[PDB]
């Protein structure tokens, strides 16, 4: 059988909340008397990446999907856009909406935010669904060969900024490199929208420079090790989506994690790179919905 | 004795996370270095009359925090997180192993937070007018309460600190008992002639742990104060009357409660104690260093 056509629209009412003096944009749909499901995107995406996942979940659960500070339709203060900046703003976003307990659905740098938050707020986490997530990559050989020269250049002084900031390579090159199917022009224009001006591309370059690869930056490596240790020892319900060949999470790693993470169901989406949501949204959405029905939530 | 206004130190610069940081670096390379950390709105200039008491016998390193002094001015928010990251990297870029700290104001938060995380490397801490949690506004001096509330008031605080440069033109001299001279003022004004460069001056008072906010800073500061209370590291506390961040009663109580701590009364003092009695501070640091178990 064949997949349904993948929607290009973003049929959600926009919201903004003031966070530390800046406005962050977010989606907020579904019923509000239960446990919210908080969807966190990564680099170089926005809440747009969840547009075809949310409709599977919204009939039964609240869906909140923010745009990270400096990204999407959120404000763009003059920050370095280190992980520290994202942590601060995301923590404050969650408090600004008065969220208590949540289910997380997280991806890429959004997964570092989600796992780091959950480790610090273990009483408030009712489940985590995750995919293509940030983990330590101890050698460049564990980074995919098709992306090695590129990410090394991204992290090389002067060259990386020329590619990402001046030439917009993370949007024009790396984003398509992360989707097995071809993105349409309408989809590309949605992803391009926040970054038309090169000055606004700082987060796109800082993010690959924060990835924990070959021990650097050491502070990120430590933080990520800490939340991975937490995840390995946590009874929290877990749902892991993976694809072939993946980028951050190759199939062999997914298979290891299906055993070494407690209470974890792993689901193969088929072909996939980084943005698994773009390659099989209906499997990811339908499986999240089924998994939510099994959790200690509905209030 | 007359207090020197000059800054007779050759520039040193080091690349840190892709940005350049300026620092004073004098004295011999064959011992344990003494790392001097300034706060808001100062620079290594604040240590200019203290360093010469120490440099004959110990290397003195005095960086300008990122965004301040002669250090580069990247487009950051200048949150404490930014200062932590850059200072950690500065220390590693100089290849420092064990150190003695001499710290003040926001420099004290940096130093104590670093020491907590590097307990085997810290061999002594001299400190003054330091950051601790302030649970209510009542515990902030009245001559400055309305001002700091305004600094932390949306839009108003930026008008004062960024547009009008009040932290330099007002708060700085407010923090010295004696009158700062025009030459000294001009040294302190140097990094902030352009209003956009005043961001760190505004973010700092907005990071102060007062009445529980920002909660992340409150937690961090509580953690390093607990660490300090539990550490056998040699400690030297300078204080003055009436103080600003530290009233005399609190200073004297800490001298008793902290392990291995000597307190030194500098006389009249507000925040920038270094400007009111540099010769006592410098000479006492020198004497104290000679008593430590450092190498050599
Ligand atoms: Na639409
Ligand atoms: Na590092
Ligand atoms: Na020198
Ligand atoms: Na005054
Ligand atoms: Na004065
Ligand atoms: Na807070």
């Amino acid at each position: 059988s064949h997949m349904a056509e993948i929607g290009t629209g973003f049929p959600f009412d926009p919201h903004y909340v003031e966070v530390l003096g800046e406005r962050m944009h977010y989606v907020d749909v579904g019923p509000r008397d239960g446990t919210p499901v908080l969807f966190l995107h990564g680099n170089p995406t926005s809440s747009y990446v969840w547009r075809n996942i949310i409709p599977h979940v919204a009939p039964t659960h609240r869906c909140i999907a923010p745009d990270l500070i400096g990204m999407g339709k959120s404000d763009k203060p003059d920050l370095g856009y280190f992980f520290d900046d994202h942590v601060r703003f995301m923590d404050a976003f969650i408090e600004a909406l008065g969220l208590e307990e949540v289910v997380l659905v997280i991806h890429d740098w959004g997964s570092a935010l989600g796992f780091h938050w959950a480790k610090r707020n273990p009483e408030r986490i009712k489940g985590i669904a995750f995919m293509e997530f940030i983990r330590p990559i101890p050698t460049w050989d564990e980074w995919p060969e098709f992306a090695r020269e590129t990410f090394q250049a991204f992290r090389t002084t002067d060259v990386g900024r020329k590619l990402i900031i001046d030439q917009n390579v993370f949007i024009e090159g790396t984003l398509p490199m992360g989707v097995v199917r071809p993105l349409t022009e309408v989809e590309m224009d949605h992803y391009r929208e926040p970054f038309l001006n090169p000055v606004d591309r700082e987060p796109l370059w800082r993010f690959p420079n924060e990835l924990p690869i070959a021990g650097e930056p050491a502070n990120i490596v430590a933080l990520v090790e800490e939340y991975m240790d937490w995840l390995h020892q946590s009874p929290v319900p877990k749902l892991l989506f993976w694809g072939t060949p993946g980028v951050l999470i190759p199939p062999a790693e997914a298979a290891r994690l299906a055993k070494s993470l407690p209470n974890c169901k792993a689901v193969d989406i088929g072909p996939g790179l980084n943005l698994l949501q773009e390659d099989n949204p209906d499997l990811i959405g339908s499986e999240i919905a089924r998994w939510l029905s099994t959790l200690e939530i509905s209030g």
